[PDB]
DNA sequence: GCCGCAGTAC
DNA sequence: GCCGCAGTAC
C-alpha cells in the first residue's frame, strides 16, 4: 500500500548526483500525468541497483515476493506463461521507485476482462506508436522534417500525433485510437504510413532496421506496435550519464534546431505549469 | 586431405534409417555439384551428432582439434572475432559429413585477398537470394506464383533466377552478379524487389518478418543479402524428419501443382542426368 | 559472496 | 555422465 524506500539518498546517476530520492519525488510527481498512459497496460521494467554505471537487467516477470495489492494479468507466451504487474495508482510508481526500474516499458494495447470469466487478456491497440530514429549523420530539421510528415500522413486520415522525446536519440510519435483496432491492423496501418513516408522520402527515410541502410536516414520503426514488443513508456526516465526524460514535447518544439532532451526537473516544470500535453492520448 | 569417418552406419534420421555412410556418400557424390557454390564463403554449420531427434546446435568458430589443412578467414564481430573453416575440396566435405554437420549455411559473398596483406576479408556480393516463405495457409500455388513474379522483376532489371527448394518449406532463388555489388547494394536492389512485388500484390505477398502479418502471405525476405546474414548452401542436406536437400530445380517444375521437397537419393541421380543446374551461378 | 532477473526473428 | 558449440536487431 506505501512502499518503504530503502538505500534513500544513495546515487543512482553518478554524473549528476541523483539520488534514489530525487526518484522517488519525481515519480511521485509525475504521478498525475504518467499513471494514464500506462494504466491497463503490462509494464517492463528495466533496473539499475547499483547506478548507471553498473550492470542492469530487463525484467518482465513480476516477483513471487512483490507487493500483493499490485495489479497483474499473465500472458501466455511461447516458452511459458508471463505474469505481468500493471502499474496504475501513485503507489504503483512508489514501487518502481524503490524497485530501482528507472525505465518503464510498455506495449500499446491493455488488458480486457473477460465476459463470463472477467479473466485479464490482452485488448485491442488503443493507440499506435512510431520510433523515429535518426541514423548516421542525421540532424534535427531532417529528423523533424520526418515527423511532421508522419504527422501528415495521418492527420490525412482523420488522426491526431503527439511527440515526445525519448530522453535516448529516438523521437516517439502517439496517436491515439478513437476506435481501437487489434495490434495487427494497427501494426499494417502504421507499416503502411512508414511504407508510403519511405516512397516519397527515400533519401530521408527508411522504414527497415537494417543497419546497413541507416547512414543519413531517420528509421521510422512501425513495428513496435506489434502485440508483442514494448516502448518506453511517456514521462519515464532513463538509464542514461544524465537523468533524461521520454518527455511530451509540442510540435513547435521540435522547429528547434538545438532541440535537447529534457531532463527530469524541467519536465516538472512544464506539467506544473501546462499539464499533460498528452492528455487527449489515453481519455 | 585425410579425414577417418567415425561411427559409420550409425543412424542419424530414424524415420529413412539414413546412416553416417549414406551422408558421407552423399556429400562425396555432390562434391562436384555443390563445391563452386561454397568456395570463398565461411560455412555455418549445423550439427546433429546424435540424430534428427535430438538436440543440435549452430556452430561457427572454428575447433582448435579442427584439421591443419581446412582453410580459414577470420571475420570482425563486434563482440568479439571469429574464424571460420572454408570448405573448398572434396575432402572438406568428408569432413563436414564426419563433423555430423548435416546443414551447410553460407553468405552471398566470398572472402578476398587484401593488396600487400593475403589476409582473407569479406569481398562484395557475387550473388542475391530471396527466401520465399510461405506464411500459414499458404499452398504450392502460390509459392511458385510469386517465384514467377519475382523472376518477372529480376529480368525487367536484366537479372536472370535459379529456384532452389530448400528442403523444408520454403523457396530460395538465386541470382549471379557477374559484377559484385557490395552485401549493402545488394540488400537495398533486394528490398526494392520485395516491396515493388508486395505493393503490386498485397493479398498474397509480404516484405516484412513481422509473424502476424505473416499468415496467408508469401514473406519474400530479401534480407540474408545482408553481409551478416547466411543461408542453406546449395545441395546441402536438412536437420529434418527426413533427409530432404536444398535441392536447384527447373522453372517448369516449378509449374507442377504437386511439386515437393527432394531427397538426397533423388539429387544425386538427378545430378548424374543433369549435372549441375547452378553452374550458371558460380562460374569464378 | 553469488546468481538470475526478456522477447522472438532471421 | 555433464558442458559448449551464433550473431544481431528491436
Amino acid at each position: 500500500q506505501r512502499v518503504t524506500l530503502t538505500n534513500a539518498d544513495k546515487v543512482l546517476y553518478p554524473a549528476t548526483g541523483t539520488t534514489k530520492s530525487d526518484i522517488f519525488d519525481y515519480y511521485a510527481g509525475v504521478a498525475e500525468v504518467m499513471l494514464g498512459h500506462i494504466a491497463g497496460r503490462p509494464a517492463t521494467r528495466k533496473r539499475w541497483p547499483n547506478g548507471v554505471d553498473q550492470p542492469a537487467f530487463f525484467e518482465k516477470q513480476l516477483a513471487l515476493s512483490a507487493p500483493p495489492w499490485l495489479s497483474r494479468a499473465t500472458v501466455a507466451h511461447r516458452s511459458g506463461t508471463t505474469t505481468y504487474p500493471i502499474i496504475d495508482s501513485a503507489t504503483g510508481l512508489a514501487w518502481i521507485a524503490q524497485q530501482a526500474a528507472l525505465e518503464v516499458h510498455v506495449p500499446q494495447w491493455r488488458f480486457v476482462a473477460e465476459p463470463g470469466s472477467g479473466e485479464l487478456n490482452p485488448g485491442p491497440a488503443t493507440r499506435l506508436v512510431f520510433d523515429l530514429d535518426p541514423g548516421e549523420g542525421v540532424m534535427m530539421a531532417q529528423l523533424a522534417e520526418v515527423a511532421r510528415a508522419v504527422r501528415d500522413l495521418l492527420a490525412d486520415i482523420g488522426l491526431v500525433t503527439f511527440p515526445v522525446t525519448s530522453g535516448s536519440k529516438g523521437l516517439h510519435l502517439y496517436t491515439p485510437l478513437d476506435e481501437p483496432v487489434s495490434s495487427r491492423g494497427a501494426t499494417v496501418l502504421a507499416k503502411r504510413v512508414a511504407q508510403r513516408l519511405e516512397q516519397a522520402m527515400p533519401a530521408l527515410v527508411t522504414s527497415t532496421m537494417t543497419k546497413s541502410l541507416r547512414a543519413g536516414k531517420v528509421f521510422v520503426d512501425w513495428s513496435q506496435n506489434s502485440g508483442s514488443k514494448t516502448t518506453i513508456a511517456p514521462y519515464s526516465l532513463r538509464g542514461r550519464t544524465h537523468p533524461t526524460v521520454a518527455a511530451p514535447r509540442t510540435w513547435a518544439e521540435l522547429d528547434d534546431p538545438a532541440l535537447r532532451q529534457l531532463s527530469y526537473d524541467e519536465v516538472l516544470t512544464r506539467i506544473a505549469r501546462d499539464g499533460d500535453l498528452l492528455e487527449r492520448l489515453d481519455a
